[PDB]
C-alpha cells in the first residue's frame, strides 16, 4: 500500500523528512506555434509553473508525445529545440518519454509530467486573514493572445502569449521574505485567475477583497477581451502566478518580483478577509462589488 487508498491539481507525497510533487498535464493547443510561444514551450513552463506554486523545485521533466502520421518533421523537430530550450531556462532535466504517432489525423500533442521537492510546501490551503494577494504581471496574455490570433485580431504592438518558467519569480520572493511568509500560491491557468482566487478562497476557507483597478491588463488585452466577449480574468495565464503573502512583508515581495525579468509587471491586486468565507469580491473601478465567479463554462477550446 503505496500513496493513499489505490484507485482514483499537483499532489503531493510525503517521502521521509521532505515533500515529492508531482504533477502531469496535457497540452492540446491549436495551432501548435502561437505568438509568443509554441505547445513545446508551453508544455515545460505549465509543469514547472504547477510545481513552482506548491513550492516545489522542479527536479525532472517526463514528456510523452502523440503525433500524427503526417505531421512534417521540421515541426517535430522545432518543437523539441523548444522544449529543450525552455527547460534548459529553468534548468530542469527531461529524464524520460515516450512517443507514439497514430494515422489520425491530428498534428500533436504533447504530455508532460513533473516531480519537484518542497522543502516548505505551499498550497492553495494556507492564505490568513490580512494576507496581500499578489499577481506577478499582466492578466489573461496567453488565453486572450491566442484567441486573438485565431479571430485575425492584431494589433499595432502585437499582442503575445506570456508562456515562460516562473520558478524564478517564486524564488525570488522566498529568498527574500522566507518561505514561512508565502501562505498560498496557485497557477492561473485553467479558467484563469478567477478561478485561481476561487480556489484560494475556498480551500483556505477565507474571502478575497480584489481592487478591480489594480489588476494588471495590458491595454492590448482589455481591447481583445472586449471583442471576443471573455473577461480577462477567465481565461488561462501560461507565465504568471497568483500568491498570497503575510501582510507585512507585501510590499517586499512585490519588489523582489518587480526585480526579476518576468515579474516586472507584478502588482498587489487585493487581500484576505474574515468575510464571505469561500468567496471573491471585486471592487469594481466604475464604482461598486459584485461576487468575481469563474467562468460559467464553455472552456476556451484548445488554448493550452
Amino acid at each position: 500500500i503505496k500513496l493513499g487508498a489505490g484507485g482514483e491539481d499537483g499532489a503531493t507525497i510525503p517521502f521521509g523528512d521532505k515533500h515529492i510533487v508531482f504533477t502531469i498535464d496535457g497540452h492540446t493547443v491549436k495551432p501548435l506555434f502561437f505568438p509568443g510561444g509554441d505547445i513545446g514551450r508551453l508544455a515545460v513552463s505549465g509543469t514547472v509553473n504547477d510545481l513552482a506554486v506548491m513550492g516545489a523545485e522542479p527536479i525532472a521533466l517526463a514528456n510523452s508525445m502523440i503525433i500524427g502520421e503526417g505531421l512534417d518533421m521540421e515541426v517535430l523537430k522545432r518543437v523539441l529545440k523548444s522544449m529543450d530550450e525552455t527547460a534548459r531556462e529553468v534548468p530542469v532535466p527531461i529524464v524520460t518519454g515516450d512517443t507514439k504517432v497514430v494515422e489520425d489525423k491530428i498534428e500533436m500533442f504533447v504530455i508532460t509530467a513533473g516531480i519537484g521537492i518542497a522543502e516548505h510546501p505551499v498550497s492553495d490551503a494556507g492564505a490568513k486573514v490580512g494576507d496581500a494577494v499578489l499577481v506577478s504581471g499582466t492578466i489573461g496574455d496567453h488565453g486572450i493572445a491566442l484567441m486573438s490570433h485565431r479571430e485575425g485580431i492584431a494589433f499595432e504592438t502585437e499582442l503575445k502569449s506570456d508562456v515562460a518558467p516562473i520558478w524564478d519569480v517564486v524564488k525570488a520572493v522566498a529568498e527574500t521574505i522566507g518561505w514561512e511568509n508565502i501562505h498560498a500560491m496557485k497557477d492561473p491557468t485553467r479558467a484563469g485567475l478567477s478561478n485561481a482566487l476561487n480556489e484560494i478562497a475556498r480551500k483556505s476557507n477565507v474571502g478575497i477583497l480584489v481592487r478591480e483597478a489594480d489588476i494588471p491588463i495590458r491595454p492590448e488585452v482589455r481591447a481583445a477581451s472586449e471583442m471576443l466577449g471573455i473577461s480577462p480574468y477567465d481565461v488561462a495565464n501560461e507565465g504568471k502566478v497568483v500568491m498570497v503573502v503575510a501582510r507585512e512583508y507585501a510590499e517586499e515581495a512585490l519588489e523582489a518580483m518587480r526585480k526579476t525579468e518576468k515579474g516586472r509587471n507584478a502588482a498587489i491586486i487585493g487581500e484576505v478577509i474574515a468575510d464571505y468565507r469561500g468567496k471573491v469580491l471585486l471592487e469594481t473601478g466604475i464604482g461598486g462589488k459584485r461576487f468575481m465567479e469563474p467562468p460559467e463554462g464553455d472552456p476556451v477550446p484548445r488554448i493550452c
